[PDB]
């Protein structure tokens, strides 16, 4: 609750808007705004690595989308955590959501956002709380 | 020349006097006078935002002072330009100069003023010329 629900609201709004191309109070609005700026940047600056990762995952059916969590928890959870990696996790989610629309699996975009939220909140809860959650995310990307 | 040299004279005089506490003809005198009034106001009214920005920059050595230009060009150059932002750029310079004196880096105050001048004149030359330079700055802040 609260941190999970807020995270689910931000990630699912961002994935939905990235796929379609269309568009806790102020924190969620600010988080979406920062995520649109930084997230879109990451996707442009790492299109090559994101395309190569997308090819290795080879998404054809809805069983392929459900199998993403297995790679996701291990890859994301390994190493040191920082806001840069959280953005990469979410931006690659938006990149996968765009290809889901392309292959007529648009309905598996909301469960994808929920899978991303499970990996983020269930592996990094303590770090997120100490970093002031989504408010900490907004001020970390405030300047530049 | 002229616009650059005049800008360097005003900014360096203002940063030097703010740090120490002591004190083109009439235009430069008037500009300094307007900058003392408006600049000191900005520093008092935005002490919280200036302290938070100063903490994020974390200035300990002279390599930290030289690295300021990187953040400065991007932050200043983004968005719409107006005299309010130019004052903010210079007032924050005066705020940084005060802390430089506190940490025995008083000699890196003149190169700081020159770095600020480079960002201002090399990114906003055309706008400054059309706004009548420092004369336009003086009549913009004449009333109130
Ligand atoms: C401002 C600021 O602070 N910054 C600084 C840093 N900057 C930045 C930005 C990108 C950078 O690399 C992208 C990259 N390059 N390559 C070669 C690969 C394979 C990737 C790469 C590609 C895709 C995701 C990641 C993730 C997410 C977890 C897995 O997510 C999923 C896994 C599987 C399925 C998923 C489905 C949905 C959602 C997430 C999924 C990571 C990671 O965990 O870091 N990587 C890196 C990495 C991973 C493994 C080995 N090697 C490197 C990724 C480096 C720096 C961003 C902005
Ligand atoms: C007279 C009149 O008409 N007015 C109307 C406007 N008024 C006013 C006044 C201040 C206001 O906000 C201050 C503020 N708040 N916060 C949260 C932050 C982080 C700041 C803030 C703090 C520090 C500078 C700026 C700059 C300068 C460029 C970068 O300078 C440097 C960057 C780095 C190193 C440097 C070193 C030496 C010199 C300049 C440097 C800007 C900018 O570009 O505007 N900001 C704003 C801003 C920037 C980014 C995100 N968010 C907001 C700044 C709002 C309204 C004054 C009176
Ligand atoms: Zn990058
Ligand atoms: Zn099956
Ligand atoms: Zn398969
Ligand atoms: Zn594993
Ligand atoms: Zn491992
Ligand atoms: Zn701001
Ligand atoms: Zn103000
Ligand atoms: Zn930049
Ligand atoms: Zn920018």
């Amino acid at each position: 609750m609260d941190l999970y629900r807020q995270s689910l609201e931000i990630i699912s709004r961002y994935l939905r808007e990235q796929a379609t191309g269309a568009k806790s109070g102020a924190t969620s609005r600010k988080a979406l705004e920062t995520l649109r700026r930084v997230g879109d940047g990451v996707q442009r600056n790492h299109e090559t690595a994101f395309q190569g990762m997308l090819r290795k995952l080879d998404i054809k059916n809805e069983d392929d989308v459900k199998s993403l969590s297995r790679v996701m928890i291990h890859v994301f959870s390994d190493g040191v955590t920082n806001w840069g990696r959280i953005v990469t996790l979410i931006s690659f989610g938006a990149f996968v959501a765009k290809h889901l629309k392309t292959i007529n699996q648009e309905s598996c975009i909301e469960p994808l956002a929920e899978s991303i939220t499970d990996v983020l909140v269930r592996t990094k809860r303590d770090w997120l709380v100490k970093q002031r959650g989504w408010d900490g995310f907004v001020e970390f990307f405030h300047v530049e």
